[PDB]
């Protein structure tokens, strides 16, 4: 790990003697979920570029930002554009602010993906709820926390069998009630590959197999340093396509797709998100 | 990945001011099948290393060789001799010549190799055709297209549910009847495994539970990176050994039963290849 | 792999030129098992940052030491304290010592460690015996006989199949009975993880359908390296906790709740280690 603790806490000051804010919760936005930004309020944005100890992006949108603001009377801190590990970074570059959050005093985590449909009761445009996942880079190797531990952040053999808060899980479901959708909450399991290529159709067999619901390339990581590091933990998949799982179809999965799946379900995913703030202890 | 954009091209014209030969078709022979070398006319050979940029060979075979030619009216280029994982080298380094094939004017990748019989019916000097791979390095993160994307290769995220050509797959079936064996052809799914230990008892049971009909320890980085590229893409197993699956026996896998098994079904697996070039379309 | 042959040689050297003690068997003591050391007479002690070559100890319990000595009429040479791939060492490093083992005579290794229980059937304090494992690690690239072989240690490619002693396993089974214990002895396969944090409940339940019945993070990777080498392979798990497997569950795994299980069966694991000495061959 090529940081220090010192490097988190300078990063962790600089913002904080850069701004008035003083965010309780963190939220990450997955792929085309970036337009939360809009609904924050005195709204102060940093570029990720002129954040010390960033990992700067290398040429993916070009537009890693953290936003700061108010989202439904709540300090929050929205990073619109992550790192994955597809790109090259190591996974505590991928995971380096989550450590910056909780040094600057939040103490929750919302964290949103664009994800692929395994289980086939599910749609696209559905909204898969995060109930836990498989980390399938992690019992290779590839696990954020590798390396000797900071016992200044947490313990060297955190627990993850309870990562995704209940509480919210359930407070989650209430509120979607209370927006009377045709298609009910959707929850399951989260199932992480590296990517960057999509799976075969044996893959796909296989991560239906392990008991996997949904498929993406990021999150996983985030969630373990975080809880790791005491925050509370929510998020959520937008389920942009299905999975291809039969030799006999003439179907191909693609980032024109998955993005076109995000932007209609756009300001769905933004109402869900806001409402939800109001769940979220003080 | 260490290799630029120049750095394939420059490999590129090198070859093509070094030989009058202008490929179509690229040819990996695996273990024990380098010998269709001998079928090709006009053959023009170009050891790795002379070749600017090709992964130095350490001590495997040093008989790592291009050779150019023309095998069934067919303009060829043959790999005599891979590179592995196992080997210590990283993927963006195996797969090197798939796209150095490529800026060549290739547009049709054949891909062979030696591998292990889960599935039950196969027998040893079966010829496992490949309909679909299980990428489980790719899973935890060993991806040969990780790192920055060159959108002039292709693009960020690829699909592979059609990675094996299924035109061919069906031509093959017809040239093996054309052939009045015995045995029939084999298709199925190749697991890939990084090696270079050969798989437990309990880990062969795993790879059967996933899905998979043989396994070995190369390839499935190949064909990414070629789908990634637009190749065709062709390719087949030689089931040199059924591996062990109970505890009760006194069977072991061994380079030599691997090696003894390419050396009896070497030419038949040659006339199978070379006849097969006339499905090729043009 | 950063050792030459020279490297081994020269710690083997070093180590048989200090101590006039000449071992056949080696012990690798898991969590909480160390113990052990006491048993043994005419003891010499030596601590890894002394040693040449050692992968020094990072900051766990600074008290890794390679202490000589006899252990029921046998000569011994046992690791009090072990390398982790999750402390951020290359697998090259965390299997270092096994090939100096070799080069000192030593021709037995006995591996211990610390695991979790997936089979349901199974206790904490159980003690179950492995039979074989599932190395998930080496499947994504993770082994530690990656890079050039050096024929003098073993074969390019080793079995697996055949990796845990069958005698030693039934010799251990008689050794319990001849105990009187109310548990049976148990025995299973062993998966290992990378770690450092503890299985999800969806992981956990992946962990079982793979048919493992134990998860640790380690063992494996000397289990291999040992084998390569010619050494006769031995070792159990002291299933210090029961994975969690549902979600309507109140538990989490721990340090603590593993450290507790190691310290009572503390005296019970030494006994059965040293009786069992007198069963492996001269
Ligand atoms: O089916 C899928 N498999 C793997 N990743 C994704 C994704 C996520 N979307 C992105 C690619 O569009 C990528 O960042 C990935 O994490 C959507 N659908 C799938
Ligand atoms: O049962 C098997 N498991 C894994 N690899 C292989 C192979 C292939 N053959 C080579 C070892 O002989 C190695 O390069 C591997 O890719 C044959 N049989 C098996
Ligand atoms: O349930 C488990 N999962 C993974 N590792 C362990 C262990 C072993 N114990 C150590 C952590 O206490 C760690 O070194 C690990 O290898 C005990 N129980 C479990």
């Amino acid at each position: 790990n090529g940081y220090t603790y010192e490097d988190y806490k300078n990063t962790a000051e600089w913002l904080l003697s850069h701004t008035k804010h003083r965010p309780q919760v963190a939220i990450i936005c997955g792929s085309g979920l970036g337009g939360l930004t809009d609904k924050l309020t005195q709204a102060q944005i940093f570029d990720y570029s002129e954040i010390p100890n960033f990992p700067r992006s290398t040429v993916p949108g070009h537009a890693g930002r953290l936003v700061f603001g108010f989202l439904n009377g709540r300090a929050c801190v929205m990073m619109q554009g992550r790192f994955h590990m597809y790109e090259g970074y190591p996974l505590w570059k991928v995971t380096f602010p989550v450590r910056v959050f909780h040094l600057l005093g939040v103490d929750t985590l919302v964290v949103t993906n664009a994800a692929g449909g395994l289980n086939p009761k599910f749609e696209v445009g559905d909204i898969m709820l995060i109930r836990d996942h498989i980390n399938l880079p992690g019992f290779s190797g590839q696990n954020p926390l590798r390396g000797p531990n900071d016992e200044r952040f947490g313990d060297r053999f955190p627990a993850m069998s309870d990562a995704y808060d209940r509480t919210m899980r359930q407070r989650a479901l209430s509120t979607w009630k209370q927006m009377g959708e045709q298609r009910e909450l959707q929850e399951g399991t989260y199932v992480m590959v590296a990517g960057p290529s999509f799976e075969t159709v044996a893959e796909c067999r296989v991560l239906q197999k392990l008991g996997a619901d949904a498929v993406g390339m990021s999150t996983v990581p985030e969630v373990i340093v975080a809880r790791h590091c005491g925050l509370r933990v929510f998020g959520f998949s937008l389920i942009t396509n299905k999975v291809i799982m039969d030799y006999e179809s003439l179907e191909k999965a693609n980032h024109e797709e998955v993005l076109a799946a995000g932007k209609q379900a756009a300001q769905k995913l933004e109402q869900f998100v806001s409402i939800l703030m109001a769940s979220i202890p003080l």
